[PDB]
C-alpha cells in the first residue's frame, strides 16, 4: 500500500574518495556562485536567524568573501537600517562587493510582504531571501512571480524545498537560486513534529540534478556540523552552504556572552521556536552553543577543511571538485572509525569538538 | 531453513516527502472514520488502560472530537457506571456525539464475557472493543461471531493483529474495525518476552491493504512517541490512532500527581504487567511518565503536528493525505539529523522533549 | 579479493510473525530431544561452567525437565562424585529420568581424556559433552571416533561449531548432537580477540539444515538474554538451548551471594578467562550477574516466554512450532520499539530487566 | 547526480568464518613480508609517531620480530642518532636482523627531503617510510622516483593511499610497499575535517587486489583496536599492520608515566595535531591512552589473538590464512553479541578492555 520512493542518505553516510592530485590545499580556488548573477569569493552564507545574523555578522561574512542574510524578525525600518549599515561599511582582500565597492548583503522576506521588499530595494539589498517552511507551495510560487513582475532585476532566492518537483516549480517561476533543507537544521524539529523531510545529502542530490537544467544554483541550508559536511554538500553539486549553529557562538552574532558551569555559551534558537515567535505549535527549539570566538577564526577552520578536501580529491576549483568527486557509502562502524576513537582527547582541536 | 518473509520498518525508518501544496495547516479537515459506521471529528482514541482512560478522559476525548475506551479492569457494574457518566455529560464545537446529542464512548471487553456486553449495550456504549494479546485466534474469532449473532448492529472493534492473514480473518468474521499492534507499545514487552511481533509501520501497511478489500478501517495502536508518528500512521493508510503514554500524564487520566526529584509524574503501566493483573508471566511493565497537563493541550499539540504534516504533503483531508503520500527510507544518521542535534536545549518545547 | 559469503543476523535482528492459533500458552507441549536417543521434557540445558552447574544446579534442571552439564574444571574423582550425587537424588512431575528412575545428568570432557570418560561411564553419566573452542578440527573429530569405538552406545555431544561444513564432519564422525556457538556467549571475547565467529541466528540456521540430513539435533549454546531468544532459537530449528548467564545468578549455581552497593550479585566467568584457567591469552572475562533467586522461578519465567510465543505462532509442540514459524527482519529502530521505550520503569518485571 | 561507487565496510562489520583445522595456535608460523625484499618474523610495525616510536620502541619491535619506524619530528642529526642506536644494539630468538646481525629499523621521511635520506642511508636504515597525508599525488610520486633514481636498492614504502588507482600509481613509480589508511587512525580527524577517506577493510581489499599485480605488499595502517582486527587485516590480504594507540601506552614509547584520578596514562597524539606541529588546520588530536606495560606483553597478547585466529581458520601460515579465509557481514546487533554483554566485568582481561 505505502509507496516508498528511495532510500535516502545524509552527510554521515558518505565519504569522498581520494583521487590523483596535483593541487595543494593552499592553491585551490573556492570562489563560487550565490545566484545566477552574484558570485561569492568563498561559499559560506550565515543563516537568516535572529541569533546568528545582523549587521556585524553580515559585515564579516562579506569582508571574508561570503554573505550574511539579515533575518526578518524585526520591523521593516530596523531591517532597512541593518542593511544600510552593511552597505556603508585592504586587510580583507577577498571581500565581496557590489559594483560600487560596497559590501554585499542579503535580507529575508516572507509571503505577502511587498512593502518590506520595496524598502529593502531602496536601501540597496543585493539579494532578497524568500523563506518559508514549505517552499513548494502556491503561496511561495505566487510571491516569486509578484516580486519578479515588479523587480525583474532583483536577485531572489526561494526556499526551502527538498524535491526535484519543488526545484522545477521554483525555477519555472523564475527564482535565481533555490534553498534546500527540510528538517536537517540543528535546532529544527519539523521532521519529528510533522513526519516530513528528506535527509540532506539526498535532498541536495535530487534538487541539483533538476536545477542544473535551468542554470540555477542550489544553497545547502542546515545540518552542517563539521567542515567535512561543507566539502560533501559542495561536492554533491550544491553551490553554497548556509550555516546557523557553527556561527551562532561567535562574537559577531546577536546576543551576549554568558558563562554556565565553567563553560562559555551564546544562545541560539529556531525561528519557529516559541521564543522567536513571541496556542502555537513550534517546529524549533531554544538553546545554547559553545562560544567559539571571532567569525574570522571559525571561517578559517571551515575553509581549511574545504581546501584540505579539494586537495585530496585533486580539484583546482569548485566545479572541478564537483566533476571529480566519487563517494562511498559507509556503515555505522565506519562512522565510528572516522571519528576519534579509543583515545581520550586532552587538548581540544580548534576544528573538532566532543 | 529459516523462512524470512520481509524486512520490516517502524516509524523512525521513514519520512514523508513534501509535495506541491495549496492547503494551509489551519484549513485542512481531519475528520476520519472510527468504524465503518462511526466517524470521528479528529483521529485520536485514548487507550483502554486503567492508567489512561476512565470517564473524565473519555469525556474530553469526545468533546475534542475523538473517543476514549473505558478499560475493563473493573467489575461490570463500575464499567457500566463509567459509560453512563460519559453519555450523560458549545465551547466544544467539534464534539463527537451520537444521534441524540450524547457524547460517544467505547468500552473494552474480553473473550467469553457476554454478560459484560449485555450490560454495556443497555447503558448505550457506542462501540465495544474486543482486546486480546492475540487477535488472530479461534477464541477471538468465535467471540466476534457470538456478539454479531446477538447484536448485529453493535459496532465491534477486534484486536490486536499484525498480519494480512489476521485482518482477513477478523474481517470475514464481520468486525467493523481492526486494531493493529503486537509489541510496539511504550510499556509492552511482548516482543522481548516471546519473540513475536511486527514493527508497526510494516504491520499497518500489510493490514490496511487487506482490510481495504472489505471496507474496514484500521486503528494504529501503540508506539506513538511524537506527533509525526501520527501523521505517518494515517498516511500509510490507517484511519485512526490509539494513544497510551502520551495521554497518561494528563489531568484527566486516573491516578494522582506526584513529584519525584523536582519533576512531576503520573504513573502508567501495561495491562499485562503484574500490578495491573493483581505465578504469572507478564508482557508489560509498571512505570511513570512526566506530567503534561490537560488533555486539551496535548491534543492541540498532536493535531497541530498532523495539520502541519498535511500542509507539507498538500492534502485537504485524510484520504487525500493517504493518496498523495510518498515516503523515503532513512538511515540511523538520518534519524539523528531529524532530531535536535549539536545544540543543548534550554527552553523545552511543548511538543518535543528530551 | 576478500570473499564474503553471507550477511548474517543474530537474535535481535528478527521477530516471529504471529499466525492463526487454536492453542493456548498453557496447553502447548514443550518436550523435545536432547540427542537422537535422549529426550527432554523442557528444552533447557545449564551450561558446563564452574560458576553455573554442579550437582545442585543439575538436580534442579533435571527435576524440572531439562539437563545440567557438570563442568570439567575439577579432578576426575570430584566430577565422578558430582555425577553420582545427581543420579542418587512427586512435586516434580516433569522430571527427566533414565530407565531406572534416576535423574539424568551430563558431564563435560576435553580432547585426550579417555580416563575421565571411563570413570564418568562407570558412574553412569547419561551424556558426555565434548567441549572445544574449535569443534571443527582434527583433534575433536579424532576424539569423537575414539569414544565411539570404545563406547558405541554412550550419547556424545560435540561442539562448538558454527558452519554447515562443521556439522557435516561431526555428524559423519557419528556424534549424537552438535553444539552451535562461536562467540555469542555473554562472557565470551573470542570474536573480538581472534576475529572469528558466526552470529548465532545464522549459525543455527546453517547447522540445522545440515544436521537434519543426519537426524542429529542442534543445541543452541550462548547469547540468550531474554526468553524470546529461546523461542527464536527453537523456531529456527534448534532442538534445545544451553544457558549460562541467566542461570548463573541462582541459588543453585556454585558461589555465594554477595551484596555490592545495595544490589545482590553472584559471580560468573568464562571458562577461557584467566581466573578459570588458574603467559595465557584468554577468550573470556570474569564478572558478576544480579541475583535472581531459585532456578525454578527463572525457568518458570523462561518457559512462560516460550509457551507464550508458541501460542502466538499457533503451534501445539516444538516441531509444529518449527514448521509454522516465519520471521521478519527488523531495523535498529524496530528493536527500540520492541523494548520498553519513552517510559521510566518503576516496578521491575520478573522477566524483563534494565 | 552524485556518483557512489561502493558500500564500504570496516573491521567491525565482518567476522572470519571458522574452517576445518589441523593446526594448533602454538604451531602456526606468522613470518611475513614487510617489503618485497625484507621479511618480518612477526607482522607488526610500530607507527612513525613522536609518542610511539623512538629507539627503545624500535629495539623491542625488532627484537620481537617486527619493526619500528623512527618518526621524523626531529632534526636530521637526532634521527640519524636514533637509527644508529637501534643498529648497534639470545633471549630474543625471533629477532629481525639485517645481513650483519644488526637489528632492522625504519625511519620516516617527507617530500623534498633528500638530505635527510642521504644521512639516513649513511647510518644504514633498512627501510625509509615516505609519509604524506595524500600519497596519491604528484609530489609523492615524484619523490618516489627521485629516491629510486639515486638509491635503486634502498627499500622505500609510500603512503598513505586508499584506492586501487593510488596503489597502481605508487607501484608503477616503483615503491617496495604501500601503506593503506586515510582516516581510520584512533587520533585521526581527516574524515571529519575534510570529508575524505575509505573505511579500512574496504580500502585494504581494493589496494591488495591491485598491488598483488605488481608483487608489492600492503601495510594496513591505523584503526586497530583489538587483536582480532589484526587477524582480519592480514586475512583480507594485507601483509603487515602498523600500530599506534595500542603501543603508545607502553614503557618503551616516548613520554613519561602519569597518574590521573587513580588510573595510569601515557600521552598519545596525532602527527597532524597542533601540539605535534609546534593559523594551522589540524587533522589530529592530542590525548591519553591507558598505561599497558612492556611492549613484549602487549605484543604477546596481540600475536596470541592472531595465532588463535589462524587456528580457527585452519591456516599453517599467513598466505594459507589468506587463501582459506571467508568472511561474513554482520549487523549492529551482531557486533553487540560478539562483545561482552549482559555481564559486568569485575576482573579485566589483559587483551579486552572497557
Ligand atoms: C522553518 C520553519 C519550519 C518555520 C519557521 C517559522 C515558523 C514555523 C511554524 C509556524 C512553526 N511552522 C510552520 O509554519 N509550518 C508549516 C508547515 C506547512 C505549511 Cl504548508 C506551512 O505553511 C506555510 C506558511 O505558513 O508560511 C507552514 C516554521
Ligand atoms: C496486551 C497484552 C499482550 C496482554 C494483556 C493482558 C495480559 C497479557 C498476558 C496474560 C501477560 N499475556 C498473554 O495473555 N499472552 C498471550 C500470548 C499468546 C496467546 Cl494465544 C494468548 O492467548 C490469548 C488470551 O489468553 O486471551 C495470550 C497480555
Ligand atoms: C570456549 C573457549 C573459547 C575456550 C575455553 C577454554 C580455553 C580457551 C582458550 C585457551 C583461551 N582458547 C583456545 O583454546 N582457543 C583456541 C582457538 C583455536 C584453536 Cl584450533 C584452539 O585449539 C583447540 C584446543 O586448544 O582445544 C584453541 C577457550
Ligand atoms: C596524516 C595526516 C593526515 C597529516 C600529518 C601531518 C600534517 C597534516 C596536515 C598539515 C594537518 N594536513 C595536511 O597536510 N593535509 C593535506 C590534505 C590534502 C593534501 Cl593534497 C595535502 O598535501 C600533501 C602535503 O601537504 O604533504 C595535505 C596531516
Ligand atoms: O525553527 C526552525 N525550524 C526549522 N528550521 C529552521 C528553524 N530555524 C532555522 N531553521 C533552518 O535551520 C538552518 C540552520 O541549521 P543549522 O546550520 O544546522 O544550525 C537555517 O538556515 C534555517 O534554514
Ligand atoms: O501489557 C501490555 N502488553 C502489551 N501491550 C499493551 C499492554 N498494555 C497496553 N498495551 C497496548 O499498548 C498500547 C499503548 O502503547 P503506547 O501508546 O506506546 O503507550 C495500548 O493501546 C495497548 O494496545
Ligand atoms: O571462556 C569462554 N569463551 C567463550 N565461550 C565461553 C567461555 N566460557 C563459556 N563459554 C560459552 O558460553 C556459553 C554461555 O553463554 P551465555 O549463555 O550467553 O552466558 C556457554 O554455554 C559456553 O558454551
Ligand atoms: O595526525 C594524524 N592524522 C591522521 N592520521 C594520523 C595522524 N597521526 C598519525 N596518523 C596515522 O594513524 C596511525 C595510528 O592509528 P591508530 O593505530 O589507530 O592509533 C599511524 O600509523 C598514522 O598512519
Ligand atoms: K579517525
Ligand atoms: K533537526
Ligand atoms: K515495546
Ligand atoms: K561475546
Amino acid at each position: 500500500a505505502m509507496k516508498i520512493v528511495k532510500r535516502a542518505l545524509t552527510f554521515e553516510d558518505v565519504l569522498l574518495r581520494p583521487g590523483y592530485s596535483e593541487v595543494l590545499p593552499k592553491e585551490v580556488k573556492i570562489h563560487t556562485k550565490l545566484t545566477k548573477n552574484i558570485t561569492l569569493n568563498m561559499p559560506l552564507i550565515s543563516a537568516a536567524m535572529d541569533t546568528v545574523t545582523e549587521h556585524r555578522a553580515a559585515i564579516m561574512m562579506a569582508r571574508l568573501g561570503g554573505l550574511g542574510v539579515i533575518h526578518k524578525n524585526m520591523d521593516i525600518a530596523s531591517q532597512v537600517r541593518e542593511v544600510k549599515r552593511v552597505k556603508k561599511s585592504k586587510e580583507y582582500p577577498d571581500a565581496n562587493k557590489d559594483n560600487f565597492g560596497r559590501l554585499r548583503v542579503g535580507a529575508a522576506i516572507g509571503v505577502g510582504q511587498m512593502d518590506r521588499v520595496d524598502a529593502l530595494v531602496e536601501a540597496g539589498v543585493d539579494v532578497v531571501v524568500l523563506d518559508s517552511a514549505h517552499g513548494h507551495s502556491k503561496g511561495i510560487i505566487d510571491t516569486v512571480k509578484a516580486i519578479k513582475a515588479k523587480y525583474p532585476n532583483l536577485d531572489l532566492i526561494a526556499g526551502n524545498i527538498a524535491t526535484a518537483a519543488a526545484a522545477k516549480a521554483l525555477c519555472e517561476a523564475g527564482v535565481d537560486a533555490v534553498k534546500v533543507g527540510i528538517g536537517p537544521g540543528s535546532i529544527c524539529t519539523t521532521r519529528i513534529v510533522s513526519g516530513v523531510g528528506v535527509p540532506q545529502i539526498s535532498a541536495i542530490d535530487e534538487c541539483v540534478e533538476e536545477a542544473n537544467k535551468f542554470g540555477v544554483p542550489v544553497i545547502a541550508d542546515g545540518g552542517i556540523k563539521y567542515s567535512g559536511d561543507i566539502a560533501k554538500a559542495l561536492a554533491v553539486g550544491a553551490s553554497s552552504v548556509m550555516i546557523g549553529s557553527l556561527l551562532a557562538g561567535t562574537d559577531e552574532s546577536p546576543g551576549e556572552l554568558f558563562t554556565y558551569q565553567g563553560r562559555q555559551y551564546k544562545s541560539y534558537r529556531g525561528m519557529g521556536s516559541l521564543g522567536a515567535m513571541q496556542k502555537l505549535v513550534p517546529e524549533g527549539i531554544e538553546g545554547r552553543v559553545p562560544y567559539v570566538g571571532s567569525i574570522r577564526s571559525v571561517v578559517h577552520q571551515l575553509l581549511g577543511g574545504l581546501r584540505s578536501s579539494m586537495g585530496y580529491v585533486g580539484a583546482k576549483d569548485i566545479e572541478d571538485f564537483q566533476k571529480r568527486a566519487e563517494f562511498v557509502e559507509i556503515t555505522t562502524a565506519g562512522l565510528k572509525e572516522s571519528h576519534v576513537h579509543d583515545v581520550t582527547i586532552t587538548h581540544e582541536a580548534p576544528n573538532y569538538k566532543v
